[PDB]
């Protein structure tokens, strides 16, 4: 019985193989077969390459291997092209990801070097992306041992804390497979990925090939960088930070958390962006003052500006969902100099009606009756705080899983009057994911979050000041087909106020866009960021 | 008697003035005098410009002002050049900085616009740099009021919480000065900065002109973004983060804090870098496990790699001082792919002697006898923790202020045997700055920090593995003339191991480089970052 899987980097987790080059260089440059790729191996265990793979010398020290050849011949150039062409073998990583999800201890065992080239970042980025998905990364140059030497396999077994018979070992080199096999490990010679995965599938008894498209990488709260900024005495804002590049500020809706962006955080960071996933004022680890006025759009926007000020950021791309989407449009209208680009999921931009009170506007639409239920302080707090597990299980559901109506809420006397005491677990969320929201809401409750709805008149007066303005900065509107509150049609006239507005649309998607359709959200956002936000 | 100072942005805190352009455009393009600059003012209070300055419309909406002129004529281009040429009037900001340090309430009052141009970041950066140095920033487009209207001055007075006679008002426009003067405020017509400062000097009774060069901007701990990363169960690393751009990781020495970089943090962020000022393992808000082995170079370096991994950073420029400088050279030798560039202040790179034990090496040099005193667990902790204020006041001193010898420490039985109970406050530190270090050291004490010295044999064995390597990545060595422990001569042979090594040297500088000579440190580091780290 097996509980561990070991993968080689080159020719297994990363394709094309490092030595696929050479074979290609010799052929292309019409050089004698094997000359290059044998001069590279010169001296064997006492040679320059073994010293490099053991970490005795760096790649730049090794470049002068050194060793008729033409004028336009460079080992540096051949190796730069080879390392840069090498991309993650996605089906292989997907299989490793599946085995780990199924309880396996996963590891990368590779014959690698200490890269000190000017272009070393390319490989550093690749290793950073791969290493996060595995329990261990064993590099020859770090341990001072190499494949095929028997010592590295005994080291591998020690790190895994497993007997040889409990381990699968995948490698593209037969010589490096042999010591694993002779110790009693299950081995796979990797030629084409498909047959290697068929062999891995048969041995583990787990479906790896032709499996449904997996969900994007999520976040483990304890493995994140948590940031804290005091925006004013007694008001501190919490955020989760990941990646380098242009700052992308993610703003959640009601009754959410930074965790609502769990599928977007790794994806956007990987796309070349510095992600700042907020816990909005009144939520999670951010401060939750009791006063209603502390949650009016003007104060919330001013505090987001202070957040940028204190972090030393002149600009950030503002991506919002729900109430976050609303704030995000107001950041673009009142502080365009601080907004690099603006994007909203579900929340349209509707200019304020100066001739109609917001209470008149809300009463005119029956979908918005829950907003009137949210007006009286204490009422909705009591219902929502009564049973936190019930609250999140009832709300966080796909379009087909609906349990709550949202209509006639005030007349019925609550959101959960037609709802079960023990709602079933939605396909979008795990029990553990629900419990995270439960734990975050135990700190401050629903007073702060609900206060976002208690400034209708205040927000209306402030928004009326921007009635003569137009949003001329890069903007994106993402509509969700099955959002029965924030309907795609509500966005129809936005081009009148945002002429250069770009659009995205997600079919079979409910209100909880980020967790309902994570892959589609990431795809739309990355495409727009790369084209409009740099 | 005065306690408040108000400055205009244009033609006062920022030069050249916005309208210096036009006068220059008309002249250069041989257009009728005033045509441009009057068509701009068309309609007066009901005109397009007043609507813009009140925040009714954006700058891009205003561009089509609109209004024989040539083919190669563009208001967008004229305004882009004008805004980009405008730089901070450093002597004016320096004067504002002096008044605020002397107890004054400072404010910026400006007739400005909502900038939504593609090049809006330039101005956003300028405002971000200026606003941090003032109590208030009053923008016409945010308040819906403009200069010269009497309402903005009553608003100014309200925000300042001061009577007119307590306020100095500086402006380059006579019309906008008049309402402040007629209310009873002291006013200054700003033409040339020197006479304006002479007038400001006479009225306040504070020296503003020809004052000694001020210290760089420092950090107020409560105004910083504090980050926290768990590198392994029970080990969390704390850092202060400021700025955008390439990640610059600052590593302090013994017995320091992230705060030792207080003068570098704002400067490097302003230079276009993302500063991550660490609380090294065993210090401040970072975890301090008791075990000695937790502080060996191999573990500390591995944890710094995990820190980059969890933050989603493939690379960071590593700048270290003292023990931080040592770690930083080992990051370059063992993880070159994760180090964009490497810089050390005072700490030279000396390869390990494989034929001599580190205890033999330490005994051979009498300057290093304190390291032998630091060996026995509990001994140095007791002396250093006895009186924290005394510990920091005795250590943090300039080359001329020496109170401790560091020689014959073991024979004398301590670092402070020749030291006073109440040492005088060094010129480098304030009482408040000393108290910050006192408060940070109250959490974990000196066990963790001292354990950095308790791995001599372990560190020696690990360093011996890198003896065949060379540092080929961008590197900088900064020597301090009067550091009597980390002498500039100790660095003499570094070119043998780091061939492309760049150098910096600071005269009349002791061991505490960052606080001794902050201006010179910032200048050397920024110059090197911009040339070698991108
Ligand atoms: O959070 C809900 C919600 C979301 C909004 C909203 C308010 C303003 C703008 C956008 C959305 N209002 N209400 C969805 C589930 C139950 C209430
Ligand atoms: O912190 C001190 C110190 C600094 C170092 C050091 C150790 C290793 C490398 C560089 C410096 N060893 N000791 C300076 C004041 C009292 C001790």
């Amino acid at each position: 019985t097996l509980r561990a899987a070991v993968f080689d980097l080159d020719g297994v987790l990363a394709l094309p193989a490092v030595f696929g080059v050479l074979g290609r260089t010799e052929e292309a440059l019409a050089l004698p077969r094997g000359l290059l790729n044998d001069a590279f191996q010169k001296g064997g265990p006492e040679g320059a390459t073994t010293r490099l793979m053991k970490g005795e010398i760096t790649l730049s020290q090794w470049i002068p291997l050194m060793e008729c050849l033409p004028k336009n011949f460079s080992i540096k150039e051949i190796f730069d092209k080879a390392i840069s062409a090498r991309k993650i073998n996605r089906p292989m990583l997907q299989a490793a990801l599946m085995l780990r999800k199924k309880g396996f201890t996963t590891a990368i065992l590779t014959n690698t070097w200490l890269d000190d080239r000017a272009e070393r970042d390319g490989l550093a980025q690749l290793m950073c992306e791969l290493k996060m998905h595995f329990d261990f990364l064993i590099e020859s140059c770090q341990v001072g041992m190499v494949k095929p030497e028997p010592q590295i396999y005994k080291f591998l077994l020690d790190t895994l804390k497993a007997s040889p018979s409990e381990v699968v070992f995948l490698d593209d080199i037969g010589a490096n497979l042999k010591p694993a096999r002779d110790l009693g490990m299950v081995t796979i010679l990797v030629q084409d990925t498909d047959t290697a995965l068929k062999e891995l599938e048969k041995v583990t008894g787990i479906q790896l090939l032709n499996t449904p498209a997996p969900l994007p990488t999520s976040c483990n709260p304890s493995d994140m960088s948590h940031g804290y900024v005091t925006v004013k005495p007694r008001v501190r804002l919490h955020f989760v930070e990941l990646g380098s590049g242009p700052a992308v500020c993610l703003c959640h809706g009601f009754p959410e958390s930074w965790y609502s962006w769990r599928y977007q955080i790794p994806a956007l960071a990987q796309a070349g962006y510095r992600v700042l996933a907020m816990d909005m004022k009144g939520y999670g680890e951010s401060s939750a003052p009791p006063e209603i006025e502390e949650y009016c759009m003007e104060v919330l926007c001013k505090e987001m500006v202070t957040f940028l000020d204190k972090l030393g950021l002149s600009q950030a791309v503002f991506i919002g969902h729900d109430w976050g989407g609303m704030l995000v449009w107001y950041m673009a209208l009142f502080y365009p100099e601080r907004v690099r680009a603006v994007a909203s999921l579900n929340t349209p931009f509707i200019p304020a009606n100066p001739n109609m009170s917001p209470l008149e506007s809300i009463k005119a639409n029956p979908v918005f009756d829950y907003q009137l239920y949210f007006q009286e302080p204490g009422v909705a707090e009591a219902e929502l705080e009564q049973n936190l597990s019930r609250t999140f299980k009832s709300l966080f559901r796909a379009s087909d899983e609906s349990v709550l109506s949202m209509h006639k809420v005030c007349e019925a006397g609550g959101l959960f009057v037609n709802s079960p005491e023990e709602p079933s677990l939605s396909r979008m969320v795990t029990e553990e994911e629900i419990q995270f929201y439960v734990q975050q809401f135990k700190k401050s409750g629903f007073r702060g979050p609900l206060n976002w709805y208690r400034n209708m008149e205040r927000n209306w007066k402030w928004a009326c000041k921007s009635l003569g303005r137009k949003i001329l900065i890069p903007a994106l509107m993402v509509t969700a087909e099955k959002d029965f509150v924030l309907v795609p049609q509500m966005s129809q006239h936005m081009e009148d106020w945002i002429p250069h507005l770009k659009r995205g649309h997600i079919e079979d998607c409910g209100h909880w866009t980020q967790m309902d359709k994570p892959t589609e959200v990431n795809q739309i956002l990355i495409k727009w960021l790369d084209s409009d936000a740099r």
